């Protein structure tokens, strides 16, 4: 009713959208993993009469549902998707949306390491990525590697538009105590990551984490503060 929403309030399989500013929404869905249940968000950016995604929903069957969700709600047709890092709730349900007519794209390092772990595969390479503090134009939002973090690849996305920066899962929710799933993550190089977002970014006005809560600034620095706890 208004609420961002949170874990136990979406079955897995559904989807739920929420407006961020004019032309932005975050996408929520819900996934297994291992035993366990975690929420997921991803992005939709409005580009003209076209609408550009940022991650899958975390599933073949949840990226479906996003995809009637977004008709639903929107009315607008997808037409390009970048993966934010090589992890099943970046890329799985890409199939789905190549066969909906969504071209997907991912930077080559995403790519490869998809590949390697048997992950979806987005079909184009988003070049020019390859150095921290690197950024390109995508549509209606800068891509931008600040250097591995959360992963080695891992992407985020402002709209300059309306000053949102979705950090994916380079950035953490304020409510987190751990760094999470840190089985392919650079404790030691994350803190610096997190330095260059805020560096590049100081104007941003809406924070979206990969997991949770949307906030403002703060998700920068409260992630670097778990991440180096969590290292020390
Ligand atoms: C899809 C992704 N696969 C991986 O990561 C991965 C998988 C395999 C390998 C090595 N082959 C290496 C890495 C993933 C799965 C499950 C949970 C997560 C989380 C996550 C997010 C938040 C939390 C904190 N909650 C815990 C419970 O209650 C309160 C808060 N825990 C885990 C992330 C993420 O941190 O981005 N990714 C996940
Ligand atoms: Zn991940
Ligand atoms: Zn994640």
């Amino acid at each position: 009713s208004g609420e961002y929403p949170t874990v136990n309030e979406i079955p897995v399989g559904e989807v739920r959208l929420y407006q961020i500013a004019d032309g932005v929404w975050s996408h929520i869905a819900t996934q297994s993993f291992d035993g366990a249940v975690y929420p997921s968000n991803g992005l939709i950016v409005r580009d003209g009469d076209e609408l550009l995604l940022i991650d899958t929903a975390w599933g073949a069957k949840n990226t479906a549902a996003l995809l009637a969700e977004i008709e639903k709600q929107i009315g607008l047709p997808v037409t390009r998707a970048v993966s934010t890092h090589f992890h099943d709730d970046r890329v799985g349900g890409v199939d789905v949306l190549r066969a909906a007519g969504v071209a997907t794209y991912a930077s080559p390092s995403t790519r490869r390491l998809a590949e390697a772990e048997g992950n979806e595969i987005p079909t184009h390479s988003l070049e020019g990525l390859s150095s921290s503090g690197d950024a390109v134009r995508f549509g209606p939002v800068e891509l931008f590697y600040p250097g591995a973090a959360h992963s080695t690849d891992n992407l985020v996305v402002y709209v300059p538009s309306a000053n949102v920066l979705y950090g994916g899962c380079a950035v953490h929710e304020l409510s987190s105590t751990s760094a999470g799933n840190v089985a392919d993550a650079d404790l030691a190089e994350w803190p610096t990551s997190v330095e260059r977002i805020q560096k590049h970014y100081p104007e941003a006005e809406v924070v979206i984490p990969g997991h949770g809560l949307p906030g403002g600034l703060d998700l920068l620095q409260h992630t670097a503060n778990v991440v180096k706890a969590h290292k020390n």
